[PDB]
DNA sequence: TTAATTAATTATAATTAATTATTAATTAATTATTAATTAATTA
């Protein structure tokens, strides 16, 4: 009746490209899942949606692509993830690198220099280290690389038993 | 459907400007005295 599973993403890149089918194809195997659409801006942080689904997830399970730095409501959203993570190790992140390396993730150099080119003449000069030190260490758990080849089918189904594992056997 | 105003939101790109680099290549000049046999002479 509650939600065991929390995704987020980038809006127009792969809102229809990937994690679509992986909504559809994770329903297969009797599990709640949770994704949302809805651009917000109602404020700056909405609490009924999203901190209440926050705290009622059970796997925080990010999905990181090529623009995921530029959103201005993706980032300090992830601040807010792996910051609760911290606090209780009863759950876990299951990251997805997505046609990055797994290096322009740990320093935000390459495809994000300039996207904290111009992030950096609007907030707080300590604001912006908080999500360079959040962001950090994301790119650190475990995490199935894509690259250009590798079958957008074959690894959600692999992908897919690895989330269900955790909860038959609990 | 249009025109018009207000209110916000999202963009990368181009140019100018400066610092930052041992390497590429030839020229030129100096420096390296044996290798090597031949010729001649001597123990």
């Amino acid at each position: 009746v509650e939600y065991d599973v929390f995704l987020s993403f980038r809006g127009p890149d792969t809102r229809k490209q990937f994690t679509d089918f992986l909504y559809h194809f994770l329903c297969y195997y009797k599990i709640h899942t949770f994704r949302d659409d809805d651009e917000l801006r109602k404020g700056k942080e909405i609490g009924p949606n999203l901190l209440r689904a926050i705290d009622q997830s059970k796997i925080y399970v990010p999905i990181i692509s090529s623009g995921y730095a530029d959103s201005k409501w993706c980032l300090m959203e992830l601040a807010e993830i792996v910051r609760r993570q911290e606090e209780d190790p009863r759950r876990i992140i299951l990251p997805i690198f997505y046609m990055v390396d797994p290096s322009d993730v740990r320093h935000q150099t390459g495809c994000y220099k300039k996207a904290f080119r111009k992030h950096a003449n609007k907030f707080d000069g300590q604001t912006i280290q908080n999500w360079k030190d959040a962001l950090k260490k994301v790119g650190d758990l475990k995490g199935w690389h894509i690259g250009k080849d590798d079958e957008q089918g074959a690894i959600a189904d692999k992908v897919s038993a690895d989330i269900w594992s955790h909860i038959s056997k609990e």
